[PDB]
């Protein structure tokens, strides 16, 4: 492939690793193409942190020149990833605390105590198909039995989403976020989520339960509107669910593959919590975050920030920095100085209010998935698992594994 000074971001994700490193030896900040559409990604992490915390760079997506001009619209693949309603998501100032405040403090490591029984009975109900699916020595696949369906049984749980309603949350998911979906069923599907989380509000202001959408409803003044409400809602169970898979797996991958660090943590030399946060670090859920806008010019010293410029987080590059994480960056290595120093879960106003929640689903259900079956190998070779063509999102496709004996 010939020098361009635009790095286009492949929507099929058939050179992540590639890209990964394009990203980085063009970096801090370089000129990125989304599906025809132009932005400035950052891929450095010291960057990163300063613009993460700079207030000039908000969410609304009607200070990006491009849609105030109308040259990006619904039609764009990507549009359903920012053009969404009101909520901690897309606020920024002052009004952004109290759209945060009852998700993060029902979302502290002591709140959260309180909902590690669920966890425990989900991971052991799944280990349990686990069994089953791989009895007489079958190839079963460790996502859609194990990885898959953790996360939305717990994030269900928390916030109210009914058993019975979840397999068609996972359908919508999967549809929304893949790029081969057709743009008008994605937008039809984007409609669809909306109806069905704003009966969900309403089910829930009628017959209010032990639960953080009752808490959002009922606070602890001033009210969150129904927007917000619904708003809140919908990106807390959309982002609790998909990354939280990503990282399961992953880690399962890297620890498989690099079995001497596996033993490491199953001996109790280091630390699960360690092998996980390296993962976050190497492999993590998000390969890049849109997106942010300019309120106005960004000076940064030997370059430019244009008012009305879009910026993406391109978290993976950042998560590879060699400046920050020495050489070696581009390998896996749990005892590694730096394995707790990224910003996976971001940073400034908009950090990940589910850290704590991601961290302890992943501490609970990798020993787990260990000690019950010690002897689990891949079925097939694990780096030619493949992406799910979805480009924000680290979304492997399946993940074959024998149970072993
Ligand atoms: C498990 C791995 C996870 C990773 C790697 C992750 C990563 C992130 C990152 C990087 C951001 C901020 C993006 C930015 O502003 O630049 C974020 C925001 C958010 N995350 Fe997490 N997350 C994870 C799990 C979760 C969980 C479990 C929940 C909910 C329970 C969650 C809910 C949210 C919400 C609602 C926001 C928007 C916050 C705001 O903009 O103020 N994510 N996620
Ligand atoms: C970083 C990450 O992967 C998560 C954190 C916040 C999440 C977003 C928060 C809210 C929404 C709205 C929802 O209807 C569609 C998914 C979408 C757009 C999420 C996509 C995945 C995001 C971006
Ligand atoms: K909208
Ligand atoms: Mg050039």
């Amino acid at each position: 492939c010939p020098h361009s000074d635009t790095l286009t971001i492949d929507p099929m994700i058939t050179d992540l690793a590639g890209e990964t490193s394009r990203l980085r030896a063009a970096g801090p900040l370089t000129r990125i193409d989304l599906l025809g559409v132009p932005a400035l990604a950052v891929t450095g992490h010291t960057l990163a942190r300063q613009l993460l915390t700079d207030t000039r760079l908000v969410k609304d997506i009607n200070a990006w020149s491009l849609w105030q001009s109308g040259t990006v619209t619904r039609q764009w693949p990507l549009i359903g990833m920012i053009d969404v309603d009101r909520s901690m998501f897309t606020v920024d100032g002052p009004e952004h605390r109290r759209l945060r405040i009852k998700t993060t403090q029902a979302l502290t490591r002591r709140r959260l105590d309180a909902l590690k029984p669920t966890i425990e009975r989900y991971v052991a109900e799944l280990l349990d198909d686990l069994e089953r699916a791989g009895a007489d020595g079958a190839v079963v696949d460790l996502k859609s039995v194990f990885a898959y369906p953790l996360p939305m049984r717990v994030i269900s749980a928390l916030m109210g989403v009914p058993s019975e309603d979840q397999e068609q949350l996972l359908t919508w998911y999967k549809a929304f976020f893949s790029i081969l979906t057709p743009q008008d069923e994605r937008l039809r599907v984007i409609d669809e989520m909306h109806g069905y989380f704003t009966e969900m509000v309403r089910r829930k202001t009628a017959e209010p339960g032990d639960d953080l959408t009752s808490a959002l409803i009922y606070a602890t003044e001033t009210p969150l509107t129904e927007e917000e409400v619904i708003g809140n809602l919908q990106a807390l169970v959309a982002a609790g669910h998909e990354t939280t898979v990503s990282l399961i797996l992953t880690a399962v991958r890297a620890l498989l593959s690099h079995p001497e660090q596996l033993r490491l943590v199953r001996d109790g030399e280091i630390g699960w919590e360690t092998a996980i946060e390296e993962t976050l670090r190497w492999d993590g859920p998000v390969i890049h975050l849109l997106m942010r806008f300019a309120t106005e010019d960004i000076d940064l010293g030997d370059a430019v920030i244009p008012r009305g410029e879009g910026v993406v987080m391109s978290y993976r590059a950042i998560g590879r920095d060699i400046t920050v994480h020495g050489a070696d960056a581009d390998d896996f290595d749990i005892t590694r100085a730096t394995a707790a120093r990224h910003i996976s879960f971001g940073h400034g106003p908009h950090i990940c209010p589910g850290a704590a929640l991601a961290r302890l689903e992943a501490a609970i259900a990798l020993p787990a998935l260990f000690t019950r079956f010690p002897h689990l190998h891949p079925a097939l070779p694990l780096d030619q698992i493949p992406n799910l063509p979805v480009l924000t999102q680290n979304d492997l496709s399946h993940f074959p594994i024998h149970l072993g004996r």
